[PDB]
């Protein structure tokens, strides 16, 4: 039986202390520190002994588009530098905006401002976040080639595209340290986002195609892939940002073998209108997706906020283990 | 100027009065009565009086194209029954879904999802093997009847891939599943019979993908394209008059709506009507106005969004529009 | 086992079947038809036989200050008109907006609207409604003489006021049958607000108690007034539209007698901040507020959608029994 | 224009720095860099070197007045500590809390509050003695020692008010309160001491309510009269050189502290953190710029919102503004 307390700030600012504090501080910041918890029991569990090297534990990480638009775009950029986790799962927003921000930066706004004027003014925007249209110019100037070498290899070298062999193409054109991507084709760890069509790539494909017709992206191959992933792990762990098909897609994999042995939930999303994406971790224990013995973790918060913070409490403290 | 004031069950109980008073009541009552007024300007337009090869598309055009959305879960609910109507009667051009949303509407046709409580312990409703949607369930037995239906299907699909040159995409195989299913409950059995394309392209993500996948290590080779589905629906809004949206949840179906749409340079008329919020910087959450920044809805639009469950207010929202103008659809 | 199904539209629009059709809908659609059934419950027991006469039920109804700014002031109004409901709970707002409604209306508007333009035009926003601040100056010259007379009445007659005595005489004085507490008073339904100073009325009684200082509003008396209209019932149900005080002291009055028989809420409120506006009705059973073998239903939405549609289905289709 | 850009972990782990980074990240972590810049504004006028008889309080006049609101539950959490460092330290002038936010902090002193789970239910728990706040615990018996502490108290505020002419109102108890528990671990105990004072217009809205309660049966005769505690919170706001609001969550606590700082036609400074939306229509969810329209935030204020628990957020904001300044308060 643990007792509610907070930091007591009275002992000076304390940041390693102020964090731990937030396990007896209650509602979602309980929360959070079951998350640290959870996590560091999946590392844990990766670091004992027994393309892509097996580890006796096989961590998903998924992410919203929106979350790479963010600055959390760096803190997904590290750990996949690293080697800490093996599979990614995204959206196309979440594909293209790591290799535009390697073009052209994004910037800060308001909520607020309003569509019109942006418009007018050729910015796009993504929450508080502004995106200039110049942006996607840059994109299609870098794209087109690509997009002209996949058609030639696919028609006459037999190539047969999917959304994560293309997305590990484009990271290795992109050839640039601060892509999440070019680290991900680096480390053979697979990104898979199967309506990658959704977005500006989409937009893209779809002018190349009517000068150079053909291109096929099939998804047929990819959901074998990140099964597999799934059914050949030792262990599994789920760490889940945001919602929708990048949370579900994982969950499914995890059904494959029965159940995820860890997982953790970051997400803003509410379970009454019956939704997926606000769907408890309870909910995925009813169809397989978790296994019954697991002990998973939801924290009901914006990402933006809390991932660093858990990142900064895990992760990066095992850090020399991941070199 | 309008003045708030709620109906006056002084006046007895008039179900037509009292969703009009919506209008009037404020807050969410009124962005409903303003969404009842938009579907309305959306079917209006329509009905006005007024391409094949460059759609690569049999349906015929009308005087406004419109496109409805809706997350996978509204098909596990009673909704599909108010989606399945507007399909029958050919009330919208256009539908987009996630993959729990075509396959779920095929197994109701052959057993029942049933209704339960949110608040049922996972481990001992998968000890039973019920799986849980929100406060619905859906016994494992319903996919087990699933697989049979479907595995003949699949052989037949590669069958024809392998030998009649055909090349699958999401759109088209959910026409085909419609086609089989062969029951007049079924939103994709009226789909294709009416011609109305249906786009996910994400479709391996649910029990579809589950059985294309044991399938495939019994009978390989089905491919899957989504760029030829993505130069389809594209081309739906870019050769429409005029396009409405109607947007039920968030996540891809939203999204892929209102990317189609920027390529026409914006929607005409948009009504959302959805759960979500804006702080997260999710496209899910986003405001209609922040469509207009990017261009998928016109600057000159005047959308709505309604913060609801669309349980509640969907069946509503279509018992004062399209149910209301029947007769010209027929 | 009641199996999902929605209404058919190719019967018609038959608006009583569409209702009725919500209950097996799914997510909150079925929480609707649960709240239909438990408010008929409350219904068929207070017309069971057994200043103002006991029933066989005595039902609670709760609503946020905002609910009164909306048009849901009118579906109150009626309730209370009728007898329907026997206690009254709303904050300060919801009692001054439905006074100063008989004096000047509140008109439509939009949540997006500047805050500086409103106020430099002296238009006050609430949510998507406007309230021009010329109906607050009807507001000064209509109370200023009747709180002269309290507090003559306090000095020289010995009266000792609480809110829902000022509430019951702001009801006779409006005297206007458009007016929730007019009828109120009529109908002898005593109204509760704690916190009556939080509002215009508060600011009405500041300016006055300069010139005409002393007037004591006493929240003790108020408070044995509503705990014995709980302890003291055969049977009790509440009616919570939105959250907050009105929520809570509705409920700590019932846990007085071990608990509601009888709850329906419907609120926008979320669980996971720990607050008692978000807490799920189960949360209530553990402190005892709602007995053990209740049934409560909680309904997630906007009651301006909402409450009009249960009060159809519940309240006015038994009216001739309340006349 | 400023880009976004994250945290560099290559960097290590400096928490620092990992917190400056919020301001370039996006969504509510940017919201919360803002919060820390618009607190430290209020901190520094606070600063500025520069009545008794108008406020009717002994406490000195400081060049920013600093209201503090939060809810009930937010003392049943551990930001009661976060609270109470800064009352101890004077580091804000005034506190608005809910009844529940007095009595659980007295209640603390006795017997603790307990981690529990949110999914926890009521049956068992009421069968046991617990009561559930979110996913904390409270065993019923901290309440039969809060009745053992509390019942001779009140009966001395009876027999100071029927003979030494006292007019208790909330904010008078409270201080007594803080007196009488006399023990550091306690906000009240501080507010007292330092001559803050605390509003709570519905004081009776709790525990607090129910020992007030049974009391009168066994000695009759207590007033608690809000209307001279409407006067000494509106003087506050009135007699102010500037003012800020911190407001953690909703309901009275807002708006109570909002209408007295309209009062001098609007706070000079505003951060909020809750997680109320704006929907709904209620003054909980309603973003700062609806303020802005009735005159409690002044229009030429920069407001600032983050939409979080604030149990994760509070701390984390108080580390990067007051306790960077404790030397200035000591
Ligand atoms: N930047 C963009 O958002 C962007 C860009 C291009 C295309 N798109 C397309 O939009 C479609 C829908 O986007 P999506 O599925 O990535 O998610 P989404 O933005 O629709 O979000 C889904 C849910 O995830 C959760 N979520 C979102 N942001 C969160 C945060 N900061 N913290 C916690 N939870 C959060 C919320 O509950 C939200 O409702 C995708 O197909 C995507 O390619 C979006
Ligand atoms: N029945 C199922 O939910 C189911 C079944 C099989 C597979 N899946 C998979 O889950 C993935 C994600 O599901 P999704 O993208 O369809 O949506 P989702 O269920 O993740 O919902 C996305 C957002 O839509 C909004 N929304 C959902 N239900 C709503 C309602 N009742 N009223 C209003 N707004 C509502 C909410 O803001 C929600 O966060 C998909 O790829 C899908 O195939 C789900
Ligand atoms: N019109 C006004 O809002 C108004 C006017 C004068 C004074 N005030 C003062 O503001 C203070 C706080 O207001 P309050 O306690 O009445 O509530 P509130 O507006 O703070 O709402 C409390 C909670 O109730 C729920 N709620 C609100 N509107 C809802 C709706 N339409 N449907 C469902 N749930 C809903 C939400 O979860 C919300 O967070 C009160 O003291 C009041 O006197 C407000
Ligand atoms: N511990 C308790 O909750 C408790 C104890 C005794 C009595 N009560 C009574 O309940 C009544 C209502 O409680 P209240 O008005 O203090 O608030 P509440 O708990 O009703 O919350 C009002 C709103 O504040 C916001 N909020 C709450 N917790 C938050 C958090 N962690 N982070 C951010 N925002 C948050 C939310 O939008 C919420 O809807 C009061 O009169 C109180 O005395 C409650």
């Amino acid at each position: 039986s643990t007792q509610v307390r907070g930091y007591d700030f009275n002992r000076g600012v304390n940041y390693r202390a102020l964090l731990e504090a937030f396990g007896t501080t209650g509602f979602q910041a309980t929360n959070f520190g079951r998350a640290v918890q959870q996590v560091n029991a999946m590392i844990e569990k990766k670091l004992e002994p027994l393309r892509r090297p097996l580890t006796s534990c096989t961590i998903f990480l998924g992410y919203t588009s929106n979350l790479i638009s963010s600055g959390i775009r760096e803190t997904i950029r590290y750990l996949v530098q690293h080697n800490m986790v093996d599979v990614l799962v995204t959206t196309a927003g979440g594909v293209e905006e790591d290799l535009i921000k390697c073009l052209a930066p994004t910037y800060l706004g308001e909520f607020s401002l309003r569509g019109k004027e942006l418009r007018e003014n050729g910015i796009n925007r993504i929450g508080n976040l502004l995106v200039p249209n110049e942006n996607y110019c840059k994109f299609e100037d870098w794209l087109m080639p690509i997009l002209d070498q996949m058609v030639m290899e696919q028609n006459t070298e037999g190539v047969k595209w999917t959304p994560s062999k293309m997305i590990a193409r484009l990271g290795k054109e992109i050839n640039n340290p601060e892509s999440v991507y070019y680290w991900a084709q680096k480390n053979h760890i697979p990104v898979f986002s199967p309506a990658l069509t959704d977005g500006s790539l989409g937009d893209m494909i779809f002018f190349h195609s009517y000068k150079n017709p053909g291109l096929v992206l099939d998804i047929v191959e990819d959901l074998r892939l990140i099964n597999t992933q799934a059914i050949f792990a030792k262990c599994t762990g789920m760490i889940i940002l945001g919602g929708g098909v990048v949370k579900h897609h994982i969950a499914n994999a995890n059904l494959m073998r029965n159940g995820a042995d860890y997982a953790v939930y970051i997400n803003t999303a509410q379970e009454f209108d019956g939704s997926d994406s606000g769907a408890r971790p309870d909910e995925a224990v009813s169809w397989g997706a978790i296994r019954v013995d697991a002990q998973p973790v939801k924290v009901y918060a914006d990402a933006s906020l809390v991932f660093p913070l858990l990142v900064a409490e895990t992760f990066a403290q095992k850090m020399d283990a991941f070199m």
